[PDB]
């Protein structure tokens, strides 16, 4: 599913991500933004091995189980499959796990470099939230 961005901040903030670990909504928009252009579908094969999945790119490295990403845990509990639904919910609850890990959103290289430190609230301007 390709989600408009009013549309995907309805459903992160449905979610429960809006303020989650201190990070407005339109931070979570802006890394769906660049990490797959709000394409549930996204994939990404890194150099290592690992693969990013979903919305939100999660990588199989720590995250979630794809059976091919050798020595790689599945801290989510999910196959990596389930990041790529037309319903959220994975990647929402699995985004939770890892912004709580120590490094907030900068576990995002993409967040980091793209949407870390600008206007992020220009993601959700005109949303009826
Ligand atoms: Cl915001
Ligand atoms: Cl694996
Ligand atoms: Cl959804
Ligand atoms: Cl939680
Ligand atoms: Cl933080
Ligand atoms: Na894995």
């Amino acid at each position: 599913k390709v989600f408009g961005r009013c549309e995907l901040a309805a459903a992160m903030k449905r979610h429960g991500l809006d303020n989650y670990r201190g990070y407005s909504l339109g931070n979570w928009v802006c890394a769906a933004k660049f990490e797959s252009n709000f394409n549930t579908q996204a994939t990404n094969r890194n150099t290592d091995g690992s693969t990013d999945y979903g919305i939100l790119q999660i990588n199989s490295r720590w995250w979630c189980n794809d059976g091919r990403t050798p020595g790689s845990r599945n801290l989510c509990n999910i196959p990596c499959s389930a990041l790529l639904s037309s319903d959220i919910t994975a990647s929402v609850n699995c985004a939770k796990k890892i912004v709580s890990d120590g490094n907030g959103m900068n576990a995002w290289v993409a967040w980091r470099n793209r949407c870390k430190g600008t206007d992020v609230q220009a993601w959700i301007r005109g949303c009826r939230l």
